[PDB]
């Protein structure tokens, strides 16, 4: 997250860190959202590589013991069947991960609430992106979980020619694009939290930014629109 602030450690208890095994260690690669005690929602592109993955819930500082973490292996990966890795602009950038164990819920570990199917945010709706991604274009990962305020940009504006044009689809949410705050590499797969009727819900799964940089004016961060995938999500969990 570029232009973020450090999150309080109990603000976003559904945020997870998706990590892969790297030699004798583990490395953060993506975010995700805990949606059941044994299921995580992330981006499909995060799990393209044939790596060994684990999820960390209750994580705040990637580089220090928080005293709150639970580490669980990924047992099954279900990518959206229409996902195509060399065409992120087509959409379907979503995957579900079944965890090897069910995690224990507490003030640091909670299920993300998802929007009702079909919900579309009005333009300029208040949302936060969260994650441990790069803090500058071509920079380095954050140590501590970051948040940035990214108001939505509706489809009509986002798909206009000076924004993303044809690359953005109605199955996506755009947010930000002010040139200061944005998602960045390592935030993919994580949540966009939007306040609706008094309650935060996870409306987006972080999908892509511009090849020109993370924080680029009129290139808002683009997210998979979770409310377009409610039936898919429920069908996968019910059949696994
Ligand atoms: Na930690």
């Amino acid at each position: 997250v570029v232009g973020g602030t450090e999150a309080q450690r109990n603000s976003w208890p559904s945020q997870i860190s998706l990590q892969y095994r790297s030699g004798s260690s583990w490395a953060h690669t993506c975010g995700g959202t805990l949606i059941r005690q044994n299921w995580v929602m992330t981006a499909a592109h995060c799990v393209d590589r044939e790596l060994t993955f684990r999820v960390v819930v209750g994580e705040h500082n990637l580089n220090q013991n928080n005293g709150t973490e639970q580490y669980v292996g990924v047992q099954k990966i279900v990518v959206h069947p229409y996902w195509n890795t060399d065409d992120v602009a087509a959409g379907y950038d979503i995957a579900l991960l079944r965890l090897a164990q069910s995690v224990t819920l507490n003030s640091y570990v909670q299920l993300g609430v998802l929007p009702r199917a079909g919900t579309i945010l009005a333009n300029n709706s208040p949302c936060y992106i969260t994650g441990w991604g790069l803090t500058r274009t071509n920079g380095q990962l954050a140590q501590t979980l970051q948040q940035a305020y990214l108001p939505t940009v509706d489809y009509a504006i986002c798909s206009s020619s000076s924004y993303w044009g044809s690359t953005v689809k109605n199955s996506m949410v755009c947010a930000g694009g002010d040139g200061v705050r944005s998602g960045c590499q390592g935030d993919s797969g994580g949540p966009l939290h939007c306040l609706v009727n008094g309650q935060y819900a996870v409306h987006g799964v972080t999908s892509f930014v511009s090849r020109l940089g993370c924080n680029v004016t009129r290139k808002p961060t683009v997210f998979t629109r979770v409310s377009a995938y409610i039936s898919w999500i429920n069908n996968v969990i019910a059949s696994n």
